[PDB]
């Protein structure tokens, strides 16, 4: 993960406040 990919875990796993994403 490093350009969209650190965004994607990072930015988007950040925002996982759903179950439905890499912190449930």
């Amino acid at each position: 993960a490093v350009g969209i990919g650190a965004l994607f875990l990072g930015f988007l796993g950040a925002a996982g406040s759903t179950v439905g994403a890499a912190s449930g």
